[PDB]
């Protein structure tokens, strides 16, 4: 299973199919497939947990990938079971997902909490608990919690789109720290960012 607080299961949340791909809702994919891509991870079909995932070695660790693909209210129907098959611990799972209550270009890394209104998250917490690590990656909000829906499922407007876009760049910087244990310091250097 998991070891202390390396980081050894990287979940993006998001919702599946091409309708939603660019929807701010997604920003949690768009972290993941990104890192995948910088590693060498392949993400492929994972039926028995209803996800996209990998494996692979992210600087000398061996380290699981996981897109739930249930939809995003349903997310810890991919999350619980594989954690719970592969003995990862909480301590050892980064989530990343979309934050309505940061800017675009705003990108923390979080340890525990609850759900802050994310459907996604509150799929998930019930069952393994808060102790889990967050990147949340800021979306901004639209107002009123009517609107939300339309948010998340929206396609970020360009300005924003390279907002968040570099916020994830910088992240993808940080996980060698993550999955060698060092929590401390790749919060302090993820939190400091800035987009200019």
């Amino acid at each position: 299973g998991s070891h202390m607080s390396n980081i050894s299961l990287i979940v993006g949340l998001g919702n599946p199919g091409s309708e939603y791909a660019q929807t701010r809702h997604n920003a949690g994919f768009w972290f993941v497939e990104q890192l995948a891509d910088k590693y060498g991870i392949t993400l492929k079909n994972d039926p028995k947990f209803h996800g996209i995932s990998g494996r692979g070695n992210i600087e000398g660790h061996d380290v699981r990938l996981l897109l739930p693909m249930t939809y995003m209210n349903r997310s810890g129907q991919s999350v619980v079971p594989f954690s719970k098959f592969y003995q990862i611990a909480p301590e050892a799972i980064l989530i990343a997902h979309d934050e309505l209550d940061m800017n675009p270009g705003v990108i923390r890394l979080k340890t525990g909490g609850g759900h802050g209104g994310h459907n996604g998250l509150r799929d998930i917490v019930p069952h393994i608990g808060p102790n889990f690590h967050r990147l949340r990656i800021g979306i901004g909000h639209p107002g009123s919690k009517e609107r939300v829906s339309g948010h998340v499922l929206g396609k970020a407007p360009s300005n924003e789109q390279s907002l968040m876009d570099g916020a994830i760049d910088h992240a993808l910087s940080k996980v060698k720290l993550l999955v060698q244990g060092q929590v401390p310091q790749a919060m302090n250097q993820i939190n400091a960012y800035k987009p200019a």
